[PDB]
């Protein structure tokens, strides 16, 4: 492993290959901004190897931060492979980026939970030390040789904690590595495990050098201990073009396969489910065998199918990119992926994961209301579902993408929704003269005019079964039952809004 | 201030007055198991306190402050504290004397500094751990206790914060002669010389008890050690009438309610909610704007709309009101400060009292632009109308709250119970299946459109001849929806009926638990 020499100048101090050196400082002196400086995020002289900081330095250094952003429904090696796979060379085969995460999990000692869900608070997997080592292994894989963690024992036994500091003192007494490390309170043998401890108060340094030097240099000064104690509390006290075609093809592939099992998560909740069915069941007993000639009940089910399709998926979407907003960053922040790779797998694997319950609402109700017969106004209605939950959620992705707070985006699209459902043309048909330009911008309309269209058409054969060729009563039935738009228009829209809603989505997150 | 003996057999040891016993365990060796023992929470072996068995008379002496700090996010430091005192103090002293302990316990405390500042959490800013945890302490120190035992006190706490707290649990021990017993999760090198009766356990077993400084020559006469200059603790770690009664419970029912009055404001009164309330006004008054009574239909549409809307809202925002409060409820009830029927009827008032003023405001609005009937008798009663259904409703929500104790499955519950309801309001379809006519009586939603129908109608003949049916079929789609198949007595009987009922529900679930 290629030796790393470091040199800081205004604090000072040396961190030589081989020498396991700790940060040490009351909370709040100052050792993050020491410690997020030396790895090179900040932007004195900082010198590496007695040069300048340069991209060229900063392929060989890792920073394992304090907080721990993991895919909860991976199992360990899944998440070290796929890792892997983004973050090696693409020259190299996928055979040895698969043995070097395998060298990684066995050299960090995973391999007793290596076939175990990571999970998080909720779901249950892993423990704590566990976190801290994935975490760790994440940017072992890069071969680093300036290892600059942070705070890596915080909120552990003191048992993993001991256990933890023993293997990063390993990694460096036996593979040439310079691990620099802070630690809020050190233990007794965490503390006799260090090499060189930095003293650090209100951003001034009280001492430099060796960790066993620092008892004799103080009792030297004139204070000393009075009583058995651990001296880290005496101290603290103290102080080409077809190239980049594979490469974006192949991200995307990666991000797929690794975001399917969060995909499954979201749509195949329980609760969910149970919505959906019960949803159905009351669609298929409050119309049982409905007949054609009752117009009013057949348009009220189909404006009840389209607030309930338009209502849950927008919904829905706003919790996506406000949730994974530091994953993304941080992992796009090392090279990982860019954003256009990211914002396609995420469309996609929403496409392909949001369809299944409309398909199956719909199949389920459209056999026991009895709907319009046949094959091709089965497949016609459907289509248009699927079109229309395609297009809602894409302005839910829309929302959550503009603003990053969960609960405002949640109240922004209700009374979005709520002004789009009572502009379908169900509600109020005299429509003020001020008032009536909004139904153009409105989903539901578009959705409930084409299933009116399939249903019924021009609406001539039950104009004439019903009997008429009273006045104003013929009238209302046939402005239900006849469109301000035409049949194409509503399919234009609906296409035109959900390419734009995403590509405004993608715009807006292009800004953060 | 009077001297509490204590005595433990089957692990054996013995606190005396003015002793500052700290129990010392690595994680899970049972430590908490042995002090909710000794404190008489647990029910082989005897524990005595004053060589006598365990009895109420010495209950009171004794008291828990418990890891886990439930506190009121809305209330100052001193509020909170005069609340307690005029809860858990006895009702035979004046007010006077109760607030005078209340403020004696700041005082003593070091609580005077954040005396009037707000408690808050992880939300709402407010006081730090270190008073929260002060906080905790003080309630139960209004009884006067003899015999102090907390649970892990420094947890989660700074160096110096956790030195402070251990010097005034040590001062309150040696200044008063109380019986204080803690146990600590990790010491510190400072805080565990000022420990005076140290107790070992591991794996429930006791390795040593004594004094805390016997420990190091006794552990290096029996044979082991330390090998590097390290704190003791971690050696040892690593080693290891009628009339009354009435009074009582209206004066206990109006201390919960001046109590509860912060939250049920902070519930009730958040912009989010007055945004969208007032969103579906604009939205309501924009799409009716002057609307026409010939227009029948348009204003079935709207009637059922406002029947839809504050048939959800309250119902669905009251179910989360029981399940998160209930370690408040249990722990509070445990020290006998209030019952079930108290805390149940202050609850109630204040959601009635509280959850009135968005409706009164949305219809206030919206009558008088989209020029329903005029007039007063018509205004007040659909004004009465809509706030006896947003009460029924949320009598339902409050029901499903407290039935299963689960906020998200409750949410779900209660969703699809309105989707059901809403379904069968007599507005989407009119030719219901036979089998399923009946589920029309148990709705809500269907008494209520009923009411604002015949309220703004009546028996329809005014529309109907100015209409000009003074095909007959046509007549009769036109009939079937203004003439009801209640009367208008039985619907309002039927929705006060449910709000009574609903309530009477929730208290017997509430009961079970």
């Amino acid at each position: 492993c290629f030796p790393i020499t470091l040199k800081f100048v205004d604090v000072t101090g040396m961190i030589s290959p081989g020498e396991f050196m700790a940060v040490l400082g009351p909370s709040g002196s100052g050792k993050s901004t020491l410690l997020n400086a030396v790895a090179g995020r900040l932007h004195g002289k900082i010198l590496i190897n007695d040069g300048k900081i340069t991209k060229q330095t900063l392929k060989r250094t890792g920073f394992v931060a304090q907080d721990d952003l993991l895919y909860p429904h991976l199992t360990v090696r899944e998440t070290l492979v796929f890792v892997a796979l983004l973050r090696l060379p693409r020259s190299l085969t996928r055979d040895v980026k698969l043995r070097a995460a395998e060298s990684v999990i066995s050299e960090l000692g995973l391999t007793k939970c290596e076939n175990t869900v990571v999970g998080n608070t909720f779901i249950r997997g892993i423990s704590g030390g566990e976190r801290k080592r994935v975490s760790i292994a994440h940017e072992l894989l890069i071969n680093p040789s300036l290892l600059v963690l942070d705070e890596p024992t915080s909120g552990l036994d003191a048992t993993a904690a001991l256990r933890l500091v023993q293997t990063l003192a390993g990694l460096a007494h036996g593979k040439g590595k310079t691990v620099v490390t802070s630690i809020h309170q050190p233990s007794s043998r965490v503390f006799q495990m260090f090499d060189t401890v930095l003293l650090l108060s209100e951003g001034k340094c009280l001492f430099v050098g060796k960790g066993r030097d620092a008892m004799a240099y103080f009792e030297s000064v004139g204070f000393s201990p009075a009583f058995p104690m651990n001296p880290a509390d005496f101290l603290l006290d103290l102080a080409g073009i077809t190239t980049c075609i594979a490469t974006w093809f192949s991200q995307l592939c990666i991000l797929l396969h690794r975001l399917l099992k969060e995909r499954r998560h979201e749509s195949f909740d329980l609760l969910r489910i149970f919505q959906v069915v019960a949803a159905s069941i009351l669609c298929g007993l409050m119309w049982w065998h409905s007949d054609y000639r009752d117009v009013h009940d057949r348009l009220g089910l189909l404006f009840f199918i389209s607030i309930f399709w338009g209502v849950l998926p927008s919904f829905n979407a706003v919790f996506t990119f406000p949730q994974e907003r530091a994953i993304f960053t941080r992992e796009r922040a090392s090279g990982m992926y860019t954003l256009s790779s990211y914002f396609m797998a995420h469309v996609l694997g929403s496409l392909s994961m949001e369809l299944v319950l409309p398909a199956s609402f719909l199949t389920f109700t459209y056999w026991m209301v009895y709907l319009r017969p046949g094959i091709v106004p089965f497949l016609l209605t459907l289509s248009v579902l699927l079109l229309y939950v395609l297009a809602s959620q894409g302005l839910g992705l829309a929302l959550g993408a503009a603003i990053m707070d969960a609960k405002k985006a949640s109240t922004i699209v209700t009374v979005t929704m709520l002004a789009f459902v009572l502009t379908g043309g169900y509600y109020v048909n005299k429509v003020p003269s001020g008032m009536v330009w909004m139904k153009y911008v409105s989903t539901t309309f578009y959705c409930y005019r084409l299933l009116v269209a399939i249903q019924y058409g021009s609406g001539e054969e039950i104009l004439r079964m019903l009997g008429c060729d009273t006045s104003a009563g013929c009238r209302f039935v046939e402005e239900e039952v006849i469109g301000d738009v035409g049949m194409w228009t509503s399919v234009g829209v609906l296409f035109l809004m959900f390419f734009g809603y995403r590509v405004l989505a993608y715009l807006a997150l292009r800004r953060i």
